[PDB]
Parts: C-alpha cells; sequence; structure tokens
C-alpha cells in the first residue's frame, strides 16, 4: 500500500476480534478502565501504551491520525479540535516567551493573526518574510528562532514555498520546517515531509473532511527533526520534564519525541481535543480524498479555462499557470493536480466583484474552502487581497454546471 | 425561570419556526451560508450577530452555553473543547507575559501542570497559597496579578474555599476572581457567581455530561466584573484591539466584554472549539442534571455514613462532616447536597487501598469522576512525597459516588472489603 487511494480506506484501523466492527466505531466515551490499579500506575505513568482519556486519545480519533500520519508519510500524528489549535499547539511545543518564529508572510488571515497578535501575548514573536528568497529566511534566523513556518500553497495567491530549500535553511541552523498543509489536500497535492518539511499541520476542517460538516485540525511529525542534536534550541525535547517525573522524552521516545510531547503535555494541558464524533465524520471524508482532490483539481484547470477567456474577467490566479509568480515551485511540487482553488479579478467598480458572486445560485458565498459544494467569496468587502479579487473554491459538482452558473451572473451583473 | 430543574430543560432554546424540531439538532456543519457579500462583511466585521464559523459558534452549541450561563447565573458562557481548555483560554485572557496569577494550591493536576509548568513558558506566573487564609491570599497579590483562581470544591479532600472573603481581597485589588466550579455540578452543588465570582469553568466532562461519554468545559461570564473601572490592570479589555481594527471591548459589549472577547479572539485564534455532537451529548446529561446531582449527594451522604461505621475504615473525608477542616464553608456555600465525592483510608499495609479497588465489581477503576456510573481509584499507587504535598496517601481511596442504588454500591464495597480483610 504505496497508494494514496488505498490507505484513505485502510490504513490505521484493523477490526478488533470483539466485535470484528468492518467500520470504524465511534468511542463516544471520556474515559476507559483501568483493569486494575498496577495497570493504572502504567498507563499513567508512560510506562504501557493503552487508552487513558480521550481529551489525549480515542480510538476513534487514533484511526484518524493513523490514518492523515499515513496519507503525509509521517511517523504519527495528532489529532486537534481545529486547525488553528493545530498551528498553536505546534509551535507552544516549540516555542517559549522570549523565542521567535521565521513565518512567511503569505498566510491565512486566521493564522497571521495567531503569529502577529495571540502568540506575542505568550513572548513568542514571528519575524515575516515576504519575499519568499532563501536568503531573507537565512538572514531572519537568530538564536532565539525556534521554526521557519510556510504555508504549502498560500492563500489566495497561491504561492508555492521552496521546500527543499526553505527545509535546508531550517536544519542548517538547526531549527524544523513546519508546513501547514491545508491546502495540499491531506498530502494528495503536496506531501511537504518528502520535500524536507519536519511537521505538517491541516485544518482537516477543510478538504480532508471535504464535506463542510466538522472542524478539526491534525499535526503530523515527520519523525526525522533530531531533537537531541539541537537541544540548544529545544532543551525541553531532552531535558527531564517536570511533568512526568523527569521523563526524558527524546530518551524514550526518539523520533516520536515531538508527537508524544503534543499529546502527552500539549493536549492533556491545553486541550484542544477532537470528538470521535468529528473524527469519525472526518474518516468518512478521508475515504474519498484521493478521489475528490482528483476531480476537485480537474474541474479547477478546466475553471481557469474558463475564466482566462471570459470577456468580464480582468486576470486569473492559477498555481497552475505558468504566468503565476511561483510556476517553477508549483511544477515541481503540485503533480497530481494544481490545486482546488483559483482566483479571479472581474471587470468594472468596485461593486462588480460582490455582485458576481451574489448572483451566483450553485456556488456558495461563505468562509470555508475545501468542501465538496463549489464556494466562492469577495474577500475585501467581506471578510494578496484586492477589490475585483474573487477567491474561488471549486467543488465536485459537474463542471458545466459551476461553469453555468459564473455564466448567468455574469449576464446578469454585466448585460 | 428561576427554578435549576426547569433551566436545565429549557434554558437558550426555543424551537425554530422552520422545522420546529422539539429538541436540539446537531448542527454538524463548519460554514453558514452568507445571505450576500455585504451580509458576510458585517459578520466578519462584528457590526452584525449571527453564525460565521463553528470554530467560533454553531446553533448546538449556543443552546449549551446559554444554558449553562443561566444555570451558573452567567450572562454568557463559551464553550471549549475540555475544561483543561476553559481553564486555559480564560488565564490567557486575562494573563500575558510578565503577569502571573494567585491560586489555590488544592487544584486538580491537569490545572496545577497548566499553572505551574505550561504557563510559565508563556511568561505567566502562578503564586500559590496553600493555608486559605484571606491574608495569604492578599499577600500573593502584586501590581502583575490578574486573577486569584481557586476551585469550588478541590479533590481529593474537598477543601471549600471563602468565595465572599476571596472575591472581596480580589476586587480590592482590581482581579477578578475565577472559579474552576467542575464538581459544583454545574451550579447544582455551588454557585460562584452567587457568591462573589466573577468568572466560572467547568470541565462539562464530569458531572454537566453525566454520563462519561464527551469531553467539553465551558467558561461562564458573570458580566460582574467592571473591566473599565480597572483598565490599569487589563487595559485589552478598554483599549482599541489591534484584531478588530481598534474595536474597544469594553465600549462595544459592556459586562459581556470578557465572554465577547474569549470568543472573538480565543476560540478564534487558539481553536479549542467544541464539537456540536458533543454539544448534543452534553445536553442531554444537562437535561437531568439536578437530577442526577440529587442522587449522587444522597448516596453520597449514605456513603459517607456506611465509610465512617466501618471495621475498615480509617477515616472519611466528607465536606458535608462537621470535622472537616473548612465545613463553615461548606455549611455555607453547598445548601443542596454536599456533592457527590468522598475519600476514605482503609486500615492495613500500603498495599490495602489498591486491593479494596481491584476487588470492586460494579464501582469502577479509573480516575473519572462525574459518571453517573460509581467510580473509584486508589491515587497513591496510579495517578501519583510529592503525593503527599498533592494531598494523596498511601492509604486513601478516593470515590466519585454514583446513582446506582446504593445498597449495591455499599454491596460492592464489602465484599471487596471482605476479599482484602477476610
Amino acid at each position: 500500500f504505496q497508494n494514496f487511494e488505498t490507505l484513505q480506506l485502510h490504513a490505521g484501523y484493523t477490526p478488533d476480534p470483539h466485535t470484528r466492527s468492518t467500520a470504524v466505531p465511534i468511542y463516544a466515551t471520556s474515559s476507559y478502565t483501568f483493569n486494575d490499579s498496577a495497570h493504572g500506575a502504567r498507563l499513567f505513568g508512560l510506562k504501557e501504551l493503552g487508552n487513558i482519556y480521550s481529551r489525549l486519545m480515542n480510538p476513534t480519533v487514533d484511526v484518524f491520525e493513523k490514518r492523515i500520519a499515513a496519507l503525509e508519510g509521517g511517523i504519527a500524528a495528532a489529532a486537534t479540535s481545529s486547525g488553528q489549535a493545530a498551528q498553536f499547539l505546534t509551535i507552544a511545543t516549540l516555542a517559549k516567551a522570549g523565542d521567535n518564529i521565521v513565518a512567511s508572510s503569505h498566510l491565512y488571515g486566521g493564522t497571521y493573526n495567531q503569529l502577529n497578535v495571540l502568540l506575542p501575548r505568550f513572548g513568542i514573536k514571528t519575524k515575516f518574510v515576504r519575499s519568499g528568497k532563501l536568503e531573507d529566511y537565512a538572514a531572519a534566523i537568530d538564536d532565539q528562532t525556534r521554526a521557519i513556518y510556510v504555508e504549502s500553497m498560500s492563500n489566495p495567491d497561491y504561492v508555492v514555498p521552496d521546500f527543499e530549500g526553505i527545509a535546508k535553511i531550517a536544519h542548517e541552523h538547526g531549527i524544523p520546517l513546519v508546513v501547514d498543509n491545508t491546502l495540499g489536500a491531506g498530502g494528495y497535492y503536496i506531501r511537504p515531509i518528502e520535500h524536507g518539511a519536519d511537521i505538517v499541520v491541516h485544518s482537516a476542517t477543510k478538504w480532508i473532511g471535504g464535506h463542510g460538516t466538522t472542524i478539526g485540525g491534525v499535526i503530523v511529525d515527520s519523525g526525522r527533526f533530531n531533537w537531541n542534536k539541537h537541544s540548544d534550541r529545544f532543551p525541553e525535547m531532552v531535558e527531564p520534564s517536570p511533568s512526568y517525573h523527569g521523563l526524558k522524552y527524546w530518551e524514550a521516545f526518539g523520533p516520536a519525541t515531538f508527537i508524544t510531547r503534543i499529546r502527552v503535555e500539549m493536549l492533556r494541558d491545553i486541550g484542544a481535543c477532537l470528538s470521535p464524533f468529528s473524527a469519525q465524520q472526518l474518516l468518512l471524508g478521508i475515504e474519498t480524498l484521493g478521489l475528490r482532490a482528483e476531480r476537485h483539481a480537474q474541474n479547477t484547470e478546466k475553471l481557469s479555462k474558463y475564466f482566462e477567456s471570459s470577456p468580464n474577467v480582468s486576470w486569473v490566479l492559477w498555481p497552475g499557470s505558468e504566468s503565476h509568480p511561483t510556476y517553477s515551485q508549483a511544477k515541481k511540487y503540485l503533480t497530481r493536480g494544481f490545486g482546488a482553488m483559483l482566483s479571479i479579478g472581474v471587470k468594472g467598480d468596485a461593486s462588480a466583484g460582490s455582485k458576481v458572486v451574489d448572483g451566483l445560485k450553485l456556488v456558495s458565498n461563505l468562509a470555508n474552502v475545501g468542501d465538496a459544494k463549489s464556494l466562492a467569496i469577495h474577500p475585501w468587502s467581506t471578510t494578496g487581497v484586492t477589490e475585483d479579487m474573487i477567491r474561488i473554491s471549486v467543488g465536485i459538482e459537474h463542471v458545466d454546471d459551476i461553469i453555468a452558473d459564473f455564466e448567468q451572473s455574469f449576464q446578469k451583473a454585466y448585460g
């Protein structure tokens, strides 16, 4: 099972011999009963792997974590209640007051809020790099830096970073590369770990879940970053831990040190855990992830062709276009479809964008991306942003109906 | 309504005219479709109230929030993914790097981890007060303190704080009193807002949910802390916000300032949100909260009497007992039953505690509390000297008394006693 299409259905689960349930049960339980007191000792002492408490782990969530880990080619994963929480728990494990991270400036608005407003209240500052130039990432790094953070394809301008060059800059300064791969659709479009990323985060809310039913995040550990080698920047990864009678994580867990700490420390103490109900919804999504991503990208390519030749369209941003500023990176790293998104500029005054979105009858006007239903938004008049710009999350409806919906909306706004 | 038993079925929900659904629907949606672009702008610009995105709000969760606020007598509440998250979001809203909080030392271990290990990494330190004395709370406060934090009833020793005296100290120092009222059962046993608490947090995982199916937390805002009067310690409550283009929270939201910031800043940026499936589980729990807490407390009282007359028991720790160190506070603040917990010391060597628990066949052996099923643990040999500071002893069994028939609970301990002592 190299194949994503098979992993998305089978990885991380085998029917338990008690029930032999073919589908993944929903373990709607807070707790798990000890076999005896000494069993509980070993569980709480981390002396034995087992279910302790659903704030930390849950057999349903475990399948979701293992399956996403398998699809990204990581060693293991930890689920969170949202993508924001996946980002926050990651940075809070890597950095502490006085530390900083180096981040692309091309960010999801919620992530910018985190990096620019929330984390500085905890003494964690971010140096933003706008240029994408390796030299600029390198120059931003100082002795207090704890990560380079980039999105695998930014939103709504679809900048694809030089994963390999940036990973090397990070590794050569002793810090991990963290990649928000939400727009890589769970490893279908982009696999950052294959290109040097140490940690991958996702908003499972989007393409991973695929049906807009469920908020969720996930942190995937590549297992590839040597915390011992870089204990000068990450002493909590190796030094005796205040929370587990001096447990030394690296000594105990090796390549899983980071993701184990996420679970036994950060899930335990911040508590941004994922419901097993949410997990099951996401698993149903993941079972078709490859098929959906495949059709999403195919529809997106055709929609970009439609918008190129529309007399009402000023411009098109699509990472597959040769004119796109970071096309050589998209070409290099997106070999299974150029994602599910495009952005367009419409002709006319400032109200044109909103008229075109408001006139859509199939495409929905809302915040989300990565739903099976097509979504659009006029981001400046509502929520790389320009007032002619419409951002479009292309769904898996029949392409002719998506196109027709924009056609009738254009006819109404432009006669 | 005034009555807890009616509120827990009705507060915060009216059937929508579309479906007229009598029970609360599960809004298994991440998103909510705009009426138009201008509508989307007003929602995102906080110029209009309405559903935007389930990381921040959700009509199922909204019922859960409003119902818990009504039960506690707060103005509003915000749900979180867990009890820990409720505590964490609360402290992170009150304090930032270089600030501190003063807390009782009688703390849930996960809370102690937050205050002693996790938050200090973010420059947020805690001064612990062990004595319960008002003067020690007062002396621990300094100009960087941002809250006093206590549990309404600690565990496993069931210390009840002097809510009113502590709230007075806090309010004189210009800081809120934050109370973890998990062991007050949703406001059935203990009602800290009635006694000066400004912010109440819960592990809804426990008695609120009541069935051990669901992790969840909730933050309840009393609405009673005047952030403007105390803006010298809380400038972010009154000053123009960087998050929302200079939005001044107190000016816009007044008494809802804290809980509004929890939602529009902390749920939004930390993302520890509660699933609608979880909120629905919790709502089924809440619909019987009064009935369960009542039986819990009645069983717990009867079990205290059974244990205090058992030859096998060295001692009983129960907040309803006049010999309890903080009984005067328990008598004042717990008038609807003295809780659902107790602790006992068993006679014999150090293995007697783990043998009595291991020998239980009805009561379950696990670390959770606040299930309808009875639970017991020997914390010394399991979750936990450093143990002694925590209030844990070799001989202590901690019991979360369920709502089973108390005769069956007693029979279960009796046959385990017979097996451990002959």
